[PDB]
């Protein structure tokens, strides 16, 4: 019982990505520099955004970062 | 029902960060270069060991660290 969004972010580091919650939408920022992997060179950016549930108080949104590469937000529903 | 530990590192960016397993052993090595604070500059390094309950199997140890600072690793036991 809590509101949860997942997101695969395995590609970028921890300070690759920003959460900001602004008003009812959480808003996950990644982007990473051109860097080289197994098939030659790759820059990456995306910007998502949630709409936060009626039940759900903004200010109680947290976010968590498995060793998986998956990012977690979620909150208390009120 | 599962192995949990919890350590507050706030002071430390998810990069200055390592979890490795060794054998039984949870290995946490948290390390920062000088930095400016509030009340002048300051360098931290750490290293935290874990014994492993005997009833949890190594591999399938993970990680995830919170928006919090809190550094959680945690396994299914068995």
């Amino acid at each position: 019982d809590r509101f949860s969004v997942n997101l695969d972010v395995k590609h970028f580091s921890p300070e690759e990505l920003k959460v900001k919650v602004l008003g009812d939408v959480i808003e996950v920022h990644g982007k990473h520099e051109e860097r080289q992997d197994e098939h030659g060179f790759i820059s990456r950016e995306f910007h998502r955004k949630y709409r936060i549930p009626a039940d759900v108080d903004p200010l109680t949104i947290t976010s968590s970062m498995s060793s998986d590469g998956v990012l977690t937000v979620n909150g208390p529903r009120k």
